């Protein structure tokens, strides 16, 4: 009946997502550049919990370390007189040419070298406004040719580049811990790490692994044609879903950055009751663009519509495996037993148990229906209110 | 001049890859089936080094104790007149209704049960041939639908059945390691473990993470959309690429199984480019099917032109990396930069480097091109063998 | 409140569909063969409308004459004590081995005139069983290879094909059209005619273009990552929605052939929204296979599904385009100005207006919004009945 | 030996291909802008034949008719300098904010005859340079929520549109024809005729079908996973292709705009196979975007090695064509019969063969093996080089 946001629903919005202009590769802004202080303002209003951003989002390219403590303490009289938190930040390592092949994994040391400092630096700005989650997409680490990159050379120095962050964070004493968010292509080709699985590999290689998990996001996973929900669990399974990057996406093509509950409306709602019932308590983060269609009427409209979908699918997903109808339905397909282990009598049980294979009925474990349409149908129904 | 293999190039195929018969969800066989013995004997006349199997290809399902001894017998017989090798055997857990939803993560227990002991019955049968590898592709595990699966729930499952198969070598005392193959799709419509990433990741949870790599399938990971030798590169830096699955696919559609060098042929390239210069040293093995348009006389073809266009693959990539004039470009391109240590001088140094920052002139840096498109003519030229 | 069908309604079903064994690529059927007399009397208790079927789904392939007249006699009088109808038939001409590399543009030509031949048998049986809509899927017309098909001569077949059958139901009098149904892929590696487009272009070149329209199925169009609903407005404007096949399918892979509703909801929504509101009168069909997961209680809860999954949504367009902030809001949008003429006044007159060009002010223009995600979460509003 | 190009090739080149300055939708520009002069004067240096442009290419938005008359003038004048032609021109309809929602298909009706007095200005441009061609390419047609067009009526003003420039053209007494150039998607959501196939049945609903044509593009189709030598066929036999771009793309993401011969290599083989052979005789135009990673002498590298790849591919196609055992392998596969009508005894001399049905052996005719592998190997060694 209420679909209102409030700021403990943790929904949060980075500063380049309302605050996009409408450049795409084809044509020219459409909308004028909002000051930062201004979204603040506006998001609180709308019953968001906080803003993230990109060093460069806050503090323009080539600022002096004047204009820079400006910026910031305007920003910071923003968040004291909204209520609003930073619980992320994260670095541009995408806009300027120099990072043209890429900032940690660029042929060039010198530019691997800057992109350290330059990230290195907006650690402690982030730290000092209250983020405890440092994200990282390497949007141009990657090639367009074969012969461009040498990927065993290039995981080399990402491996490198992270582990110097780590220990920098460990050596200043500091609790904030590092996301990788992975992306299959656009704008290079093809991204290193370029899926959860991939991205959450690399971790298990880096020196302290603990300090590291993923920000995955969900057009991003779809551009690789992947089930967003079966990656998210994935992550969960692993202890390392850190945070959680919000939109929507309509298939394999380019990234489209739609408000969430946009684009695959069905995954939006496995994705809603994954995350509710394993109890995910971080930041619900949209990382979306109004289309350039919009004037700043729809800018707002098409926020306020991320978190009101995010509310709505909440509550049909929570109807869904309240229903004892549903319950019913899931122990019809066993999900109970999938929950049950294996062979808790262990191996040499296993191995002396003709029940397992000599004296198995295969034929009649083989006619049984798994009764998954039923199933499917009830959680249509309550997606689409139609329970009766 | 000489594209002509010899069992010292390692080239290995699967029973069921020239002994596909030609069934396709909508259709019916096209060719006989053919005997395992005959196989063994034509494929070592084409110059192979040796064949592949799953348990159900070698010895019919629901077949006698004794009727298996016959089974093995006539083809140890084939292997021994042949000269031909056996170095990987795999399970099928995919053809038979009782799998209908899954082996390892299907939802009834009992079935769990039924898969872990068919498994370890062909593990036995495949160190008595001299496997060294043991695949495992779970093309069953997966859904069609949200409800039907917990994933967090399958993936313990999945690690409780490769922790018992990799309790059971070791107290076997076995010499033979587990790969596990990824697939993102077809025959579920999503699958567990669907890239090369999400194996690799999985792997690193598992009780004994030494005895468990990836088995990486060309056309699989380009299901996805994805870049098979960035994966590849990514395996092998991880030190887990212990088998691989080589055929061809174009693009984003059910699985092909085209003979390897058809489909994206210039990834083809550049994937034999990344084994020969990794020192990779498995088998080549070839997973494909010859098109059902074809009679026997066109299957043998479909696999003599496997090895054949690997090593024209070889020799022009051989070919690059040795000329003088792509080295000078590989410099240009700076992929000698690419792999030295970025900050090989510490976290310190770095800090208080002003050249790294303070100093660094960055328009400078972003004025440099990369010269890769030149770098990527040269690997057309020499791909084509029009070097002049 | 009550989403269930009646005759009235239009719902039809396959044979093949609800009558799927089960038989994948990768696995064996896990179910019985149904009787087609025992699947028209589930359907027409299910509230279904009618049922079509291909030659081979009706007569087993090979049937002498007189077991022929006896299968339909069967059927006929099932058809007859249930008031099922059979409004549109089809030909197999894709099961059988002899149908490898295509019916009517296989290179060889004796099978090109056999394809024919069993086609126009087909034909004279779906008149005498009332069917208004002829459908042909031409699924192995196509190629794996480049050289495997000229494709200037197979459309010169294809165009010889159509234009003999077109011949033949003029010549006997018959009241029945033809209706071709695209897919991009699968079971060859590229299908002639991959598109609704391809189609509808194709049909203007054959010789009588008034008996021929289109039979787009959902998850055909999907499977090429296009949009249904514009890729169905398309066929409507031209006149040629003959027929449609309905299903669901998520995003770029094998056909899912998932129950109508499933896979790409909201384009489920605006597909229904545009078939109910340009007043589409033919059967609404489905063309869909029970996954093989399910026993036969699976299989007809699947298929009512279907029709339950139309009724809803069918409902929640009705009540969108009922809604008068939603008649407001296509107004903010300027949908009434789309339908208005660009330049009735005429080429002179617009070439004279210098309102339209010397006197246009474009940055006005462009500044206006097009308030299209206000619009867009109104729709997803009344889709997920969150109206208030 | 020699893959030099020559003006009598027809290679031409558009102006925002090599002046791409390398905005993309995450970085700014990597290279500064090039002047049209300086572009025509490299390109005639490298062999090309001609240059191709959007109006604001040339002249910049807001220019006075003075300032116009120069850009020409000068223009002109490093035309006659160099001897190159300018065979093709087209209107930019999509980067100024006024199309944010499209041209001729926008919703605003003054922005629809704002588009078209735009276009028409540029169309008495072209004619005055000699172009023979208009190439539309409807980049903001289209949509990104299906509430904000209704197709039908869009599709109605799209025909409005060309109709009224077909009006034009004719009372003008020019010769010049118009092609339409389809995209799937990028930068809107879904484009209006996404496909080839769309685009041609689109032109048999114009009232002077004969002016129009299409323009395809290789990548774009090939972002819809579509075969573009197939669609290229369809274009030939319709009689419709007028124009053609060329360059690579890897799969179905993003449009990468690679030089021609990157992306999918034996699709270019393909391709060029069936232009050459069906004596296409239009500009071989190449649509690309040197990557933002080079500076300009990679600019010059990467348009050089377009005309390189297809005079490579020209080669290796008709040494393919002409070899002899391609010839009978052509025949072993009944290329031949697939080229002779199936019936030219007409229909009812097929309905009384007996040996096209009653007494046809299907089991003799299934049997018989179509020999693609072989051929298609054949195909691959001629591309390689590798023919012995
Ligand atoms: O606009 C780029 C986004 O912002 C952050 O860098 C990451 O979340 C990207 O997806
Ligand atoms: O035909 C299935 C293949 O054989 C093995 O199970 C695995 O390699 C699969 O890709
Ligand atoms: O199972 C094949 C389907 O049945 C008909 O041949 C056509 O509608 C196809 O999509
Ligand atoms: O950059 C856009 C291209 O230029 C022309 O407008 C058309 O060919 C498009 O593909
Ligand atoms: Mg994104
Ligand atoms: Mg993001
Ligand atoms: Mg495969
Ligand atoms: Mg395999
Ligand atoms: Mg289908
Ligand atoms: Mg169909
Ligand atoms: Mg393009
Ligand atoms: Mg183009």
């Amino acid at each position: 009946m209420n679909y209102q946001p409030t700021p403990e629903d943790r929904f949060t919005f980075g500063l380049w997502t309302v605050g996009w202009q409408g450049r795409d590769p084809f044509g020219d802004a459409t909308r004028r550049a909002l000051d930062p202080v201004e979204s603040v303002r506006r998001l609180a209003e709308l019953g968001a919990h906080g803003v993230t951003f990109h060093d460069d989002d806050l503090i323009p390219f080539g600022s002096s370390d004047s204009e820079r403590e400006e910026h910031v303490k305007r920003f910071r009289q923003a968040l004291d007189d909204t209520g609003m938190k930073v619980p992320m930040a994260t670095t541009n390592l995408f806009t300027h040419p120099v990072f043209k092949d890429g900032g940690f994994t660029a042929n060039d040391r010198d530019v691997r070298r800057y992109a350290l400092r330059k990230t290195i630096r907006n650690i402690d700005l982030a730290v000092e406004l209250g983020a405890e989650t440092y994200v990282a997409w390497g949007g141009r680490e990657g090639a367009e040719s074969g012969g461009a990159k040498d990927v065993r050379d290039a995981l080399d120095r990402m491996k490198e580049a992270f582990d110097l962050l780590g220990e920098y964070v460990t050596s200043q004493g500091y609790d904030i811990r590092f996301a990788i968010e992975p992306k299959p292509n656009e704008p290079r080709g093809d991204i290193l790490l370029p899926t959860v699985g991939h991205a959450l590999a690399f971790i298990e290689r880096l020196e302290r692994p603990e300090l590291y998990g993923v920000n995955p996001e969900v057009g991003h996973e779809q551009m690789a044609g992947l089930n967003f929900p079966h990656g998210i669990a994935q992550a969960l399974w692993a202890g390392k879903l850190f945070h959680i990057d919000l939109n929507g996406q309509n298939g394999i093509k380019y990234d489209q950055d739609l408000r969430f509950g946009a684009g695959d409306l069905r995954a939006a709602f496995w994705l809603v009751d994954l995350l509710e019932s394993a109890g995910y308590s971080g930041p619900r983060h949209f990382d979306f663009k109004p289309p350039r269609t919009e004037d700043f009427d729809g800018v707002w409209a098409s926020a306020a519509g991320c978190m009101r979908n995010y509310l709505i699918l909440k509550e049909r997903a929570a109807a869904f495996r309240a229903d004892p109808e549903v319950q019913e339905a899931l122990r019809a397909s066993r999900l109970d037993e999938l929950a049950r282990p294996t062979a808790a009598d262990g191996l040499q049980a296993l191995l002396d148990d003709r029940s397992a294979f000599e004296e198995f009925d295969v034929d009649a474990a083989a006619a049984r229906g798994m009764a998954f349409e039923r199933l499917d149908q009830l959680a249509m129904d309550h997606l689409l209110g139609a329970r009766g």
